[PDB]
């Protein structure tokens, strides 16, 4: 099982970024690169719609099928989509490589058909004392999305 | 249970088409415009990729889970992303409006995840004579395209 998904933005950012989970319940391998971003971390979620009729702002929020907090990746509390933050090097590229377990290719937690969101700022994880960062993670505006789709 | 699809490409060719189907059993309703198009008819198919790294050509055949040969939207032996031709007015504009009770957004034949393609030439439903006619029915190259995605 692979899925794919092309970053693109009003802005310069742009990337490929690519989805593997060799097992139906095992993680899924999440790799790809990122370019024109600015030095420093991102956050990185996988959004409800894979809507793009008015950008990435018709993604709606953080899929959130279990009706839970804005969390980081390794916490318990945390919507399915919350992947946390990318880091882009000096020369505004980010080389992905995350493994998580919430995500999946299939079944209630597939991301396949919904939209992966690079944002303007770090996700704080749900560290930051309010309705926002449980909310969004104070993540900002969302600079490149794409649908996340079936490949081979 | 709604979809989404943003159709862009090389050309001028781009437009939006949306996807309702209310039962798990029921037809799909398909609809929107597309704009670009050279008055005619257009080979109109979901492909089996949702992998836009290539454009459009990265896309795959078309849909074709159950392994039978190119045919027209109401015919017994098709491919499930066979939805035929659409067609575009002399103001260059075609107006989607579609009932198929083949393809689905959810269980086997989902088709959320893959790709929508407006083709160049018309599709001759399979009944063009030559081999490339029960593969691709003729339909010539892909003008635009777009991953289905899940819609609110
Ligand atoms: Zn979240
Ligand atoms: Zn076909």
């Amino acid at each position: 099982t692979k899925a794919v998904c092309v970053l693109k933005g009003d802005g310069p950012v742009q990337g490929i970024i690519n989805f593997e989970q060799k097992e139906s319940n095992g993680p899924v391998k999440v790799w790809g690169s990122i370019k024109g971003l600015t030095e420093g971390l991102h956050g990185f979620h996988v959004h409800e719609f894979g809507d793009n009729t008015a950008g990435c702002t018709s993604a709606g929020p953080h899929f959130n099928p279990l009706s839970r907090k804005h969390g980081g990746p390794k916490d318990e509390e945390r919507h399915v989509g919350d992947l946390g933050n990318v880091t882009a090097d000096k020369d505004a590229v980010a080389d992905v490589s995350i493994e998580d377990s919430v995500i999946s290719l299939s079944g209630d937690h597939c991301i396949i058909g919904r939209t992966l969101v690079v944002h303007e700022k770090a996700d704080d994880l749900g560290k930051g004392g309010n309705e926002e960062s449980t909310k969004t993670g104070n993540a900002g505006s969302r600079l490149a999305c794409g649908v996340i789709g079936i490949a081979q």
